[PDB]
């Protein structure tokens, strides 16, 4: 049988990450799925090491996946995980891309404290985007985790807590349909980008797509101009218009915030529990789940 | 807590398949997971059930996977069914793009029955590709299981085993990277097509990919005939280069096949099964793993 660390059964693959494949894996000893993710040994700019030591950082976290087994095998370096539930993003299509204004406030004041942990361990993640969140299991099952650390980098000094130099000129590493305006003008990532990238989240939960999304460009890479030019072109009150204001005041102050700024996590958190009360919302972990077109991509 | 059919715990989404989703589930009474296809109640197009119907008529069958609940839930249709391993396309991905003769042959014995056995209960499957086919799981970890019958049809009546008649004109259905030539040339398929595709299937694990493959075509209607045009322009002499001459009087043979002729499996698994007696190879089962873009149809 094939195995890895002779421990895990390998699956067959269920996505394909940052950098490298993630497949299904079954524990021998326990009888737990797990996830498996393989880099091969000769990547030219190898990451799945470097990945791993970010997650072994951030273990004891709230959503946290937990990492399970490191090591290589053959032609690849091996990453073990917990196995998850869905994606945001699974759950977003099964509901038919329409998620309910609780089930948003619901996530958002998960995926905010999720950004919050992760640069207080000193990183930022740089790939925020529904796919990079998934439920936790059974008991678990109301829980957001965060995963995806192949794009993370430190911001700032662990000892020092000096942040990394303002720098311009850079390319774009993630998601070109969550990216911040600032990484679309090239400049150096930290914590507000996290953060404005999940306002786009969270607007594409309200609208079921982006306006920037699909756009029917033939060329790629050019591809990336266009959904600039959109996203630089739509004021966030055209964005968020028919929402709530507090969509466009979150995207306004992630907006705002200088480089090197510390985000107000607890001001974001409030401005969206303020209209969860407002609507009449009991924090009841019941979310919409519980009861030719657009064919984007998150690569070109 | 969401579930399916008040018994399946869902999980991340796994893939997609002939035309409806899948994602990981759980059964909440043995814990042992499974796959669960979903197709929308409000698609104009539906085959779920029909596809879970032709699941039920091959449940006994060798390689064939187990349908454990079949239903419907909120906006969805729902056919959950046994989780088996990798797809052949991920081991050969993960075996980097090379398989060895052996594994080569022995896919290629265990591929023919199983088309063999469809073809017996009076289907054809029409999308005969590396995805479609899984191993099994642990004690069956040898053992070759073909999937997906979304796109399957029934070519000889059930009684009298009268052939469907003969049609011209017909759009492809499949994967055009597989397609056998008469189905490009828009002839209805029938049992030699499976067995063609399957030949193109096993030259693509010598090969690592398929001349006519990654065809850098812009639009799309002449991407497919660009496809077709290098597939007929190719001849299985030229295609099967290097290789050992079984592969080239496999691919003959079913390109020789008359529409409606039964196929002398016999003979195919034969003309592998003393290629692989030349070769020494011990009979062990060892396979090597236990040692707007351009579109190829997904679907």
């Amino acid at each position: 049988e094939l195995r890895v660390g002779n421990r895990y059964r390998l699956g067959r693959k269920i996505g394909s990450g940052s950098f490298g494949d993630i497949y299904l894996g079954t524990d021998i000893a326990a009888g737990e799925e797990v996830a498996i993710k393989l880099e091969c040994v000769k990547t030219k700019h190898p990451q799945l090491h470097i990945e791993s030591k970010i997650y072994k950082m951030m273990q004891g976290g709230v959503g946290i996946p937990t990492i399970r087994w490191c090591g290589a095998e053959g032609d690849y370096n091996v990453m073990v995980m917990e196995l998850l539930g869905p994606s945001l993003e699974d759950l977003f299509n099964f509901c038919s891309r329409k998620f309910s204004l609780k089930t948003v406030l619901l996530l958002a004041d998960q995926m905010i404290s999720r950004i919050e942990y992760i640069h207080s361990k000193n990183f930022i993640h740089r790939d925020v985007k529904p796919d990079n969140f998934l439920m936790g299991l059974g008991k678990k099952g109301n829980l957001v985790y965060i995963i995806d650390f192949g794009l993370a980098k430190k911001y700032r000094d662990a000892r020092t807590h000096q942040h990394i130099p303002y720098r311009e000129n850079k390319n774009l590493t993630g998601t070109a349909r969550y990216a911040s305006i600032n990484t679309h003008l090239g400049i150096e990532q930290s914590r507000r980008d996290d953060l404005e990238s999940l306002g786009y989240v969270l607007m594409y939960f309200n609208l079921g797509s982006l306006p920037w999304q699909g756009l029917k460009a033939a060329t790629k890479r050019q591809k990336y101009e266009r959904i600039s030019e959109k996203k630089m072109s739509t004021p966030i009150e055209v964005l968020c218009k028919g929402y709530p204001s507090e969509f466009a005041t979150y995207l306004n102050f992630c907006r705002s915030l200088r480089f090197d700024d510390k985000p107000d996590y607890s001001y974001l958190r409030q401005l969206f529990r303020n209209l969860f009360h407002r609507q009449g919302f009991s924090y009841d972990y019941v979310f919409d789940w519980n009861m030719s077109g657009l064919q984007s991509v998150v690569h070109r």
